[PDB]
């Protein structure tokens, strides 16, 4: 029960998010199920984890034409990409939660 | 000028430590110079900054046999590897910053 993800299509990209509900040990990358995607089209992480967890699912997504990672003071930057965008670009995103 | 590379080397890995001096924008990652490494080793990075800069960094070292992350309450997690560790294996090492 420990992680929830949502995800969300957009034309351009699948947003990612996940919510840490246990705290978690490092095992866990071994286990976690990551969503499945439409990899045609890049994607977008967020939530709040430590860093490793946010590593761990972007490597995970590389084979997609970019991946970027959602800043709160940002959006999301992209930190890799295979085809449409550059490393460092930044999408214009904005993650609210419920308050 | 806005970012620091240092690298220390063991038997089984390259530690790179990055520290940000001026605040900086993500059009950074399009300069940046990053500090080459046996790459027969895999990698351990440390260094407080955003997300962004944690996984950019990681992707650079994805062709080592493995790149882990720092934390100072575990050791160096596992993010993902071709070769000799596990993803979420933790290095035991600990890391200790002096101010200097």
């Amino acid at each position: 029960a420990s992680m929830k993800f949502a995800v969300i299509d957009r034309k351009n990209f699948t947003l990612i998010h996940f919510e840490i509900e246990k705290p978690i040990k490092p095992e866990i990358l071994k286990e976690i199920e990551i969503p499945s995607v439409d990899t045609r089209k890049g994607v977008v992480i967020s939530g709040r984890g430590p860093m490793w967890m946010h590593c761990f699912l972007a490597h995970k997504y590389h084979h997609t034409p970019f991946v970027a990672v959602y800043d709160p003071r940002l959006g999301a930057v992209v930190v890799q990409s295979h085809s449409e965008l550059r490393e460092g670009d930044v999408i214009d995103v904005v993650v609210e939660e419920i308050l």
